[PDB]
Order: C-alpha cells, then sequence, then structure tokens
C-alpha cells in the first residue's frame, strides 16, 4: 500500500465532502450537475493530501487544514477547466471534460463558479485575509506559467495574441521560470498552506513553500522527459519549446542542428519521422540525461527544504511518489 | 451637464488610476497591454460613480471608497470580458472587444487576472473580509443570472448544456429573477458598498442595496423595450424569451397567439417579416406600454428606498440618468 492510497483513506472522503460543500454554497438545482462535474471525474488529490499531511506533521492534527486542501484542489480544477477550453481538451482521467460534456460556454460559467467557490474556502480558513492574498498571487502565478507556456510553442494556436507575442527565444531559464509558475507555485502553496492552518511559524511555513516549489518544478521536468521518451514525442508534436528535455538541447545544439530542431517543432503538422529525427537531435547532445540530471537537482533541494520541517515521515513518502523517485532512477 | 458628466469629472481619474493600480499588480510588461485593453476602451463607469456618490452623500468623503469603486467596475468588466467570448462578440464600446483583438483563448487568461485584481481591491477596502464574502456572493448571482439569460433563449447556441437545459417555460417573475441577478445584484453592490466604505449603519448599507437593485431592474426592462422598439428587434432576431416586453406578452397572448410568437422566436433564422410579426403580437397585448409600467414600479421602488438615505441629491440625478427617466417617459 503506497502513502497516496494510504492518504486516501484516512482523508480523502474529508477532502471529496468539502469540495462539494463549497461548490454547493448557493448552487442552483439545475446547474449542480454541470458544476460539480469536475470534481465527480477523480483525480489523485495529491495537492490537497500533502496541505493535510503537512498540517498533520507540524501539529499532529489535518481536519484545520481541510478549508486550504479544499482551496489548493479546488485551484488546481479551476486551472483545468479553462485549460480543456483553451487546449479544446475532450478527454481528462479517461472521461469527457466539462467543455465536451457541457459545451465552452458552459465550462466558462462552471470556471467562474469554481473561483467563488474557492472564494468561500479562503473565508472558512483560519486566517482568511491571509489567505485570500495566497491566493490570489498564486492564481495569478499559474495564470502568468500558462501564458508564458503557450508564448514558448513554436507553432498551433489561432489567437492573435498567442502567435504575435509568441517569444523568440526559450531559455532553459525561461523554461525554469515558466514551471515554477505554471506547476511548482501551487504544489508550493498546498504545503505552506497546510502549514499556515495549524502554525505561525513562519520558518516552517517557508521551508514547506520552498519543499513544494521544488518538488513541483522536478515532477514537471520528469513529467516532460516521459513526454518525449514514452505515446513518443507528444511534446514535439504539440510544438512545445517549454520542454525541459528540448529546453535543455536547444541549449547545447550547433548552430545547424539547432535550427532544424526548431524547424521541425514550427512545423504545422509534425509527422512520425520528424518526432523521430527531433529525438535523435536530442540525444545527439545527451538531453534526456541532463534533464534528469536537472530533476535530481530540484528533488534533492526539496529534501533539504523538508529536512527542516519536523515530522516529516509522510512528508518524505509523498515527496518520493510526487517526483516518481524509483521511476525516474530507473530510467 | 449632466451629472455623470460632473461626476466623471469629479471622480473619474482616481476611477481610473485605481483600474490600473489593481490590474498591474505583479502584471508582466509583455501581458500589460492585453490586460489593460478592456479598461482603456471608455465605458460610462456609471457603478463606480455610484459607489462614490452613495460613500459621499453618507459621510462626506468618496475616496475611502475608491477601493470598493475598483471592485465593482472590475466585476463589470470581468463579466463583459466573459461575455464577449460566450456571445462571439466583435465590437463594444465602438472598439474590438478583447476576444476580437486578442484571440478567445487570450481573452481567458486576461479574465481569469481581473478577477485576482479583484481580489487585490478587495484587500485594500475598509473591511476586507466583509467585501470578499460580498463579492463572492455578488459574481455567483451574475453568474446564475447569466446562466439563467441564456436557457432563456429558444434557440441559438451550440452547447449541450445551453440546448439541453433550456427552460420550457419562461414567466414574468422567472424574468424579473434572472434580471435582478443578471444586472440589478451589482448594481445594487455598487450602492451597497459605497456606504460599507464609510460607514457601519447596516440599514443605510440596506437601504443603499435595495435602492440599486430596483433601479437596476428598472434599468434592464427599459433597456430591453428599446431592444425591440429600437435596430428594431434585435431581441427577437437573438431568440430571447427574457426580455420583458416578450415576457409580458407570453403572460397575456392566447394559445395560438402564444404559440405563434414562440415559433417565430425559435426560427434559427429570423427574418425581418417574422420581427414585425412578432411585434404586432406583442402589440396585440399592448405588451410594450405594460413594460414601460413595470420599469415605473421599480424606478419607484428605487425612490421609496432612496428617501432612506440622508443627503441623496446627487444620488436622485443618478438614478434619474440611470433608469433613463426623461426618455422613457417620453415614450
Ligand atoms: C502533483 C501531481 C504529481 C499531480 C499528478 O496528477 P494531476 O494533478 O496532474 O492530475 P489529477 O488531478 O487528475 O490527479
Ligand atoms: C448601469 C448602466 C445604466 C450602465 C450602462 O452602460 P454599461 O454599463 O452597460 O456599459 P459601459 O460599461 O460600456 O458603460
Ligand atoms: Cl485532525
Ligand atoms: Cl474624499
Amino acid at each position: 500500500m503506497d502513502v497516496v492510497s494510504r492518504l486516501h483513506q484516512k482523508y480523502g472522503a474529508e477532502v471529496e465532502k468539502a469540495l462539494v460543500r463549497y461548490l454547493s454554497i448557493g448552487l442552483a438545482e439545475d446547474f449542480r450537475e454541470a458544476v460539480l462535474y469536475q470534481v465527480k471525474t477523480g483525480g489523485k488529490r495529491l495537492r490537497p493530501l500533502l496541505t493535510l499531511a503537512a498540517a498533520e506533521a507540524v501539529s499532529g492534527q489535518w481536519r484545520p487544514a481541510l478549508p486550504a486542501a479544499a482551496i489548493v484542489e479546488l485551484i488546481h480544477n479551476y486551472s483545468l477547466i479553462y485549460d480543456d477550453i483553451i487546449d479544446r481538451g475532450d478527454v481528462r482521467r479517461g472521461l469527457p471534460t466539462v467543455r465536451k460534456a457541457f459545451g465552452d460556454n458552459a465550462a466558462i460559467l462552471v470556471g467562474i463558479w469554481y473561483r467563488e467557490a474557492i472564494e468561500e474556502a479562503v473565508l472558512d480558513t483560519p486566517k482568511p485575509t491571509l489567505f485570500a492574498k495566497e491566493v490570489a498571487e498564486v492564481i495569478k502565478a499559474i495564470d502568468e506559467g500558462e501564458r508564458l507556456d503557450i508564448l514558448f510553442e513554436a507553432a498551433g494556436r489561432s489567437d492573435p495574441y498567442f502567435v504575435q507575442a509568441r517569444w523568440r527565444e526559450v531559455t532553459l531559464d525561461d523554461y525554469i521560470k515558466m514551471v515554477s509558475l505554471k506547476t511548482g507555485a501551487l504544489i508550493a502553496a498546498a504545503a505552506k498552506w497546510g502549514v499556515l492552518s495549524v502554525s505561525d511559524d513562519r520558518g516552517l511555513a517557508e521551508a514547506a513553500w520552498n519543499f513544494g516549489m521544488a518538488a513541483g518544478v522536478a515532477f514537471q521536468i520528469i513529467d516532460d522527459v516521459l513526454d518525449i521518451y514514452g505515446e513518443i514525442g507528444k511534446d514535439i508534436k504539440e510544438h512545445k519549446r517549454g520542454n525541459a528535455v528540448v529546453a535543455v538541447a536547444l541549449s547545447h545544439l550547433g548552430e545547424g542542428e539547432r535550427r532544424r530542431l526548431l524547424e521541425i517543432l514550427a512545423r504545422e503538422v509534425v509527422e512520425e519521422a520528424d518526432v523521430r529525427e527531433a529525438v535523435a537531435l536530442l540525444d545527439s547532445v545527451g538531453a534526456r540525461e541532463e534533464a534528469l540530471r536537472l530533476a535530481a537537482r530540484y528533488r534533492e533541494e526539496a529534501e533539504r527544504h523538508l529536512a527542516k520541517i519536523p515530522n516529516n515521515g509522510t512528508l518524505k513518502e509523498l515527496l518520493d511518489f510526487i517526483v516518481a523517485r524509483e521511476y525516474a532512477e530507473n530510467l
């Protein structure tokens, strides 16, 4: 029994109850199914589990962190609803997305509703004005990270802004700034908010934040590796320079090899043979191994921050699962 | 010089400054133009003017209400950004909409940003946790009102939810519930929030709320009359049962006339001759005059609530302008 299965057994029912409770406030009966849909499609709930484990580590209690746990999971799902609209995603967690089942525009009315459910949860935390400010900052970080990820694409969008503001160059630093915002900030928030729910120790809150950030970066990097070396080459087909292996490669490839890889990424339809050729360019500079070493760097940073947090056994198990440690080292 | 021109001269520059200030917090330079766009396209700013006039009426000061004034105008514009996406609107205030100039999906990233700018303004008010709760309630009221308005349509959408959840019947009561939410609540909030910014008198806050609600309903009704009798018959072309004249008519028309009017509204493309025929049905039961009498009812209610508020001269001028009193009585 993994730490996730165990924490789902301990915290799960209460997490699901809290999500429904905040979303249900003021919710019209004939809109209920549409609004509850995104939280009824499953998910690992890793973020709220992290929130509750962090609270429990520092204080021995997890229940006072339930409102914070619902905030972080509701923000996750709010971002997913709009992500599916923007990317026109049809499937998630093996089921139709909100935009697919209900329509793009119905999905927007749902997303708008989620942000106010998040606000109800904020008002239900131990420190409402502090949570309110951190929620605004984290949502803006996610929005900015998403903006950057799209502008780091090499092709494939029909929004004049995404086309015209597309960045000319994407460095490894750029890539790290982007994933810290898009993926890291909300995982940093999950940990930090668990601590804030049960403790006024600022040092512990800051350690939990730094721990979640680093873990989220390590996770995204690994995810990016899978999304290249497996459906082989999914991020190449999708024109992404905001991919760790690609960004690593672009930093090492010679001028002609560099120009070629960008040419492939910018192809309106990327063929199988384009993928293979792109992967060969990546391998020609050992980009995959370098990406995985970068993931190790952040995983080790997460561990140093985590060492500052008391009673951290369960959080250490979650970290290993989150950064898919066992798997990554096997690769 | 009308009350609006006068209040724009007094409050305007400070209102515009506050909008830019909250939106600018944490705003990336290359996203600035896209995000500031919706507030740089003009607008009467009637809502924040009402906020500031209400504060000034009860306390003699308007500046402490600037954060509340920015909240209400930012909510207005947040709702407009998504309204333009959902309705695929190309033009607003004589210029391209955000979705038009930047793209539907860029518009979403902008809308997401507006809600967090609204939250920064909330944190800057005299009573942050109270404002935070009222903002969540009012945004949910707008979202629900919008949901109802779309489900009150007789045709014309491609979202499975809008088609499948479309209401079978739309009564006058239904119509009033809908406009109270879609239009009234935020105008009620504008007034009430001005009072809350400078006073703990609950009776005055409640009077300002009731005053703004009633004014917003009267305004929407009149707007609906214009949107029938003038571009003649715009709401008929757009399949709206959520129109005061239409809703009045449906309540009085005989079975065959009633069935016919609905048939016209449900026509996938409504022709000129369908409009004229629809208008004749409306006139056959004096629906326009009845709608305007309903607008008078709410305008008179607004006045009774307004009478409970001290030093109310300017607020009375705004009310007349808001419910286009002079014009309505001329019609
Ligand atoms: C933090 C982490 C490793 C999450 C993995 O799943 P997900 O959050 O991307 O998706 P879901 O919400 O479906 O579990
Ligand atoms: C409250 C009221 C009578 C508003 C009229 O203008 P609007 O708010 O619909 O549009 P804009 O924001 O462009 O002035
Ligand atoms: Cl507990
Ligand atoms: Cl003042």
